[PDB]
């Protein structure tokens, strides 16, 4: 599913990401945009083999299992496939573990990158939330 960007600001309020430890609504539709353009059939993958998927481009190497990231963890106890899903349920309960890991939102190289320190409010703005 490619969401639109007020539709998905509306989602990951509705399962409880605005102001998860401390990242406001825009933090994380900002990280969705440039980690996935919100298209949760995404994946990228990694030089080491390991894969990222959905719409916050969560890592194999930690976070879900494929079955072909070879010494690797599934810290979220799912198949990477429910990454994928047209329900963000299982991204976001897994993001919501990532960003209590604590680096915070420093884990996403592209929020750190590309929407840390700026107006992140803009990626909210006329949404009726
Ligand atoms: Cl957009
Ligand atoms: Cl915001
Ligand atoms: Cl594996
Ligand atoms: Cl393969
Ligand atoms: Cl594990
Ligand atoms: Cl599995
Ligand atoms: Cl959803
Ligand atoms: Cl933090
Ligand atoms: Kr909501
Ligand atoms: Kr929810
Ligand atoms: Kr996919
Ligand atoms: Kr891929
Ligand atoms: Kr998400
Ligand atoms: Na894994």
């Amino acid at each position: 599913k490619v969401f639109g960007r007020c539709e998905l600001a509306a989602a990951m309020k509705r399962h409880g990401l605005d102001n998860y430890r401390g990242y406001s609504l825009g933090n994380w539709v900002c990280a969705a945009k440039f980690e996935s353009n919100f298209n949760t059939q995404a994946t990228n993958r990694n030089t080491d083999g390991s894969t990222d998927y959905g719409i916050l481009q969560i890592n194999s190497r930690w976070w879900c299992n494929d079955g072909r990231t070879p010494g690797s963890r599934n810290l979220c106890n799912i198949p990477c496939s429910a990454l994928l899903s047209s329900d963000i349920t299982a991204s976001v309960n897994c993001a919501k573990k990532i960003v209590s890991d604590g680096n915070g939102m420093n884990a996403w190289v592209a929020w750190r990158n590309r929407c840390k320190g700026t107006d992140v409010q803009a990626w909210i703005r006329g949404c009726r939330l």
